[PDB]
């Protein structure tokens, strides 16, 4: 059922409102279906028909199934998208106290849009690092309930208001927390000691510092007369992660497949944990031998990269090429750049097409207008063939974005097909 | 003769219309010359005195020539260029039908010039992935003859046409291919099936997807009262592939030559493909041991980073600086930017500076004015000491490019004499 | 069919670079045809059914074919062209030494788009006036050979070249001929004299003045999938005196036929050449008696005024009225311009609509469009009712222009039941 498979995001979505939650709740559900969790510091005994997954800084996951005939000779099936999301994230020394309020300061992660984050109910979640008994850790955190909002001003004092402002991120976006006493001091590390004890019955004896991001408490859902579409936040990309997953736990064949979700896409993909990382060529060539092996491998592989596109806009039509406007509702999109901002070629594109043809999905094309500007960037890390992909959305990169409500089970679909897909070369 | 190698750049020029061709028409040199091809899929066992190449993507090539003396003891000697150039790309939904005509829809490859591809007789070739006999596959394809043309808008209906206008790419720069009768239906997936047939006896199932790059049907010439001068499409980069090529059959002395050509540079070489992939650096590795042998073998190598430069234009004078002005017919320039736009030192500069001397060759040196804006890139990938130089051009990327008619033995020669040359450290 | 008048066009195009070598294209032809040349400053006795042509400063020339009724009773049917097209003129102490180069100063004639003139392989004809053995004379040289370019900056230099600058013909548009050698002298009236011995084994004492114009080495061409299109340099006008010549040559019947083709249309006629200066009145007038004999056989009479037209360019379609759209290969196009920009009238369009239509010859209009901005020059020298025609071509005054390839034979066969037409309005 797509009803089945909609309902899932819908779950998913809601247990991850941060990088580190969307990796643990990947990683619930691979250990629930047998996947057994490596550490990256241990050598490794894995092996045919192995059901694995790693992770790297709690926030970047790879899934690995591996097949009956070895990666040197088959490949790998790789489906590659990523945990990170843009969003407001609370600063070091955040306390802001002026006008009776306390507010948190934040940095803006990732390319945000500004205004739709303004009058909304909004949570905060992530990880704490601490100091319990002379002991350094983390742990997550999600206070769950509404505690924030950035309210806009009244348009009667910004009469001009839909005009168009350039909205300041330093004065703007920090959210209202609280109000304070007078003489209440605010400490937010003290907060977060409490919420570390309601929610994991710790005492911290110093909480240090903190990855934390506001998220909209508002649940995706399915909208409109027809239940046509999807809303939520974090469509980009825990749509693809959520596709990317379904499809592993649920592929035929025996091949070596696997999923690849990486943090801070959304900011250039250049970390430890990064797809321009070494993260991803460091796990595989531990599943190979030595010497050419892993370049063979990369040879007979083919990563599917899976990113959300821009269907067509009913009131921004202008901004598609109008031989290039994906419909939601109509499948996966085949995006193609010659810039090589993705990496799809002719060859890459000619499979997925005819992948989406055998599992009778519907697919489609994007390119941008030519007067307008994971895929390229791992494909030039570990060499290997691409083909950069995305179910059609709107408002990418809102607070609240929009899906078709059958796109997620043709995603699904061709990628159970895709690995399971003994042919790539 | 300059004559022969200047006939020989014109040739490979027309058979070289596309990043794609350019790979065959060097694979079908080297063969004819005895090079045998490998697969970068296969173990390889390769031998001293070996005269390889393989390529990736059918795009990218690398050409080699093993030595007497181990990589590991001697180094290597590097020349590289590239495959690609800037150009129009045909879009993956390309009909429109618009007046009685059929034109296609073309992406912008890379930084180029626009008003020059303007009122030229223009062909198409490259990739066509098709499906026959439920089989994947690919070839490529050369039309030839004109079929295509972007015509300007008459003086009479743009009176301030010579003022300047931002030319729209998404409007102005589709090519007219052909006119449409009432009601006649165009398909141009239809059309790439016909010229597989014509030009291969192939009938496809079905034409799925392309690598398709317009281009002038106006071959290369020698021009100037005196010969002085080479026009053509291309020159940057397959100026240097030619020379570099020329000098890797010709090269006397038995150390190991590498020829490295890659795509994608024109957009900075970030593919599975590029110099920013790990193509290079895949092929080097499986020429020598396990462990530190690569790092000990690249720290006595040498790359020749061979791309095209400025010629001080009499026209434009002021946009050189006064003192570094190469002139065409002067030899190659070596190109310095100590804020690593080329990787140049003092030792490879120097080294460089030394061989054209020993070679009775002229050299030259340009740095950019200090108020203006693959070497670092693959210095930077692999670890390798390079020098950029480039032979001095005109109009680069324009359809037509300039060159000096007698820098093409120049640099041939002193390639030559890099490749032969048994000292570097 | 006639894809021997097309080849026939770009052999014309190809021998006449100029007004001068179009001028004696048009006389090798009407001479072979049996047309006798006559001189202005002689008497004539001029017979019917006689065929002469005369010149005026080697660049007009009119031809006349005498009927068997008299100019007084039946009238003239003229076709009126240009000889002249927008292009670069040597300057008159031209040489310019710099950056090791030899250039020369050009003048900009008509109304050029500079743009196209970049990045071609030009050559250099013209006449030049000398003295041999004490004696003044001229001859039409041909250098043929590619001895000059315009190159563009490359965009490296000139980033936002592609949003257009105001290309400066004095700075800018000097061609590259040649490079000095240090301490070398640069002597263009020598290099003529080399020219002169070359061409026409002529040594002159000195050469003294020239008029030279820089044109395309790459000859017109057949373009187009389905052989549409014909693409090439002074298809204004040199597309409607091939026409004219050959309807004249090929047209039946008995009538008074004129085909007047005069220089400098393009910047407004007015010189001693034509269209308003004399030439014309001061030859028709000769074929008559004195008194009022003109003016009545004037008012007996009809010019087709043939001039290209603008198609509907389908990547700038709204440059023309929605209504008024020539499609090339569409036939020739009646134009009409109420403020006289234009001198045809209600009787001579449907005169010239019906001659199509009894022609089977495809007929089109055109207006501009009522915001935006030779026939009324000759009606408005010796008084004769005018219709302005022209076959629809794109890209008017670039170096490489694009007509229909059916167009040719759509308008021979019109202009030949023009001049075997037995009656007008
Ligand atoms: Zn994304
Ligand atoms: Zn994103
Ligand atoms: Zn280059
Ligand atoms: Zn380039
Ligand atoms: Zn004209
Ligand atoms: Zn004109």
């Amino acid at each position: 059922m797509r009803a089945e498979l909609n309902q899932g995001l819908i779950d998913f979505l809601k247990a991850s409102p941060t990088p580190f939650h969307a990796t643990a709740s990947l990683a619930r559900r691979l250990e629930a279906a047998g996947y057994r969790r490596l550490d990256e510091r241990d050598a490794w005994h894995t092996e045919t028909g192995g059901r694995y997954y790693v992770t790297r800084n709690d926030s970047s996951l790879i899934a690995i199934r591996l097949g009956r005939r070895s990666p040197l000779e088959s490949g790998f099936r790789l489906v590659g998208a990523h945990t990170d999301s843009p969003c407001l994230r609370v600063k070091p020394n955040p306390e802001i106290a002026r006008n009776g309020f306390l507010q948190l300061g934040v940095e803006v992660y990732g390319g945000a849009l500004f205004a739709p984050w303004f009058d909304r109910d909004l949570s905060l979640a992530g990880r704490v690092t601490f100091r319990a008994n002379g002991k350094l850790e983390s742990r997550l955190v999600d206070f769950r309930k509404a505690i924030a909002v950035i309210p806009n001003l009244a348009i009667h004092l910004n009469r001009a208001a839909n005009e168009g402002w350039p909205i300041n991120a330093q004065n703007e976006l920090p959210p209202i927390i609280a109000q304070l006493a007078p003489g209440e001091a605010a400490d937010f590390r003290l907060l977060l000691d409490e919420q570390l004890l309601r929610e994991h019955g710790i005492t911290a004896d110093v909480v240090l510092d903190y990855e934390l991001s506001f998220y909209d408490t508002q649940s995706a859902a399915v909208v409109g007369l027809n239940d046509e579409f999807i809303a939520g936040a974090r469509l980009d990309n825990l749509l693809s992660c959520h596709a990317g997953l379904e499809a592993l736990l649920n592929a035929e064949g025996d091949e070596n497949c696997i999923l690849v979700c990486t943090d801070h896409e959304e900011v250039g993909s250049c970390s430890h944990c990064g797809a321009d990382g070494p993260f991803l060529e460091q796990v595989l060539r531990r599943l190979l031998p030595e010497g050419d092996a892993f370049s063979r491998a990369i040879q007979r592989s083919l990563l599917v990269s899976a990113d959300n596109a821009h269907g067509v806009h009913p009131n921004y039509a202008d901004r598609h090429d109008a031989n290039h406007g994906p419909a939601l509702n109509g499948g996966p999109v085949i995006k193609i750049n010659s810039n090589q901002r993705y990496a799809t070629n002719s060859e890459t594109a000619g499979f997925f097409r005819h992948l989406c043809q055998d599992s009778e999905v519907p697919v489609q094309s994007f390119v941008t207008r030519s007067d307008m500007g994971i895929g390229p960037i791992t494909a030039s890390q570990v060499g290997v063939r691409t083909v950069d992909i995305g179910l059609p959305t709107f408002a990418m990169h809102s607070i609240r974005e929009l899906a078709g409500s059958h796109d997620l089970a043709h995603l699904v679909k061709v990628l159970g097909a895709f690995y399971a897909s003994s042919e790539l070369p």
